[PDB]
């Protein structure tokens, strides 16, 4: 028997609101989904690339600093590892929903307004969110050298969940896992994400290794 704790959150209410507004539309072009995933990635690079310069040991967790994509039609997920600077379990839960962003409000009022569109989500401040454009629930891993390893789960509905991971050790960095609506399983095709991942990656200066898992 396996035994876990896991801790139960609301999204904060404009972030709530988002999150239906995202999944309960209509949008023609989802790619943003996936600039904003490797976006993110790169950030968490670049952090822990920076930590680096002035503390050199912060690297001894994983030395290679690197992006993984993971297309896995099988299991209808596609995943994008980073061994980036990695959340602690507080970093999820104020960065992963609970704590209002100032852009969250301006963005969906520019969307109704048509100021904006979908594929700007990022200059907003709440491009994470972009994953339910093409993801029924998402799975987040991540590892900071801080704290222990921990999964957080939302599949929308106000409410997302953080436990403690005891998957395959990351050793430091970030691990998402989208599960793919059925009518977005096209985003999973390997010349198209292979495509994508090229299109959305010309000034990332981390390498990238696309993984297709055939079974
Ligand atoms: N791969 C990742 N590694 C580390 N932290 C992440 C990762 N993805 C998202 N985050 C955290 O979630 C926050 C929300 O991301 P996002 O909505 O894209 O906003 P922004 O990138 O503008 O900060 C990020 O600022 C970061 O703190
Ligand atoms: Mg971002």
């Amino acid at each position: 028997m396996a035994e876990s704790q896991v801790e139960r959150f609301t999204f904060q209410a404009e972030i709530n609101q988002l999150m239906s507004l995202i999944i309960n539309t209509f949008y023609s072009n989802k790619e943003v989904f996936l600039r904003e995933l490797i976006s993110n990635a790169s950030d968490a690079l670049d952090k822990i690339r920076y930590q680096s310069l002035t503390d050199a040991s912060v690297l001894e967790s994983k030395t290679e600093l690197e992006i993984k994509i993971i297309p896995d039609k099988t299991a209808k997920t596609l995943t994008l590892i980073d061994s980036g600077i990695g959340m602690t379990k507080t970093d999820m839960v104020k960065n992963l929903g609970t704590i209002a962003r100032s852009g969250t409000k301006n963005f969906m009022e520019q969307l109704q307004s048509g100021a904006a569109d979908i594929s700007m989500i990022g200059q907003f401040g709440v491009g994470f969110y972009s994953a339910y454009l093409v993801a029924d629930t998402v799975i987040v891993h991540s590892k900071n050298n801080d704290d222990e390893q921990y999964v957080w789960e939302s599949s929308a509905g106000g409410e997302f969940t953080i436990a403690l991971d005891h998957t395959e050790p990351l050793g430091r960095g970030t691990k998402i896992v989208l599960h793919m609506k059925e009518d977005q399983l096209d985003y999973l095709d390997e010349t198209k994400i292979k495509n994508l991942v090229k299109k959305h990656s010309e000034f990332i200066q981390y390498p990238i290794s696309l993984l297709t898992i055939k079974e």
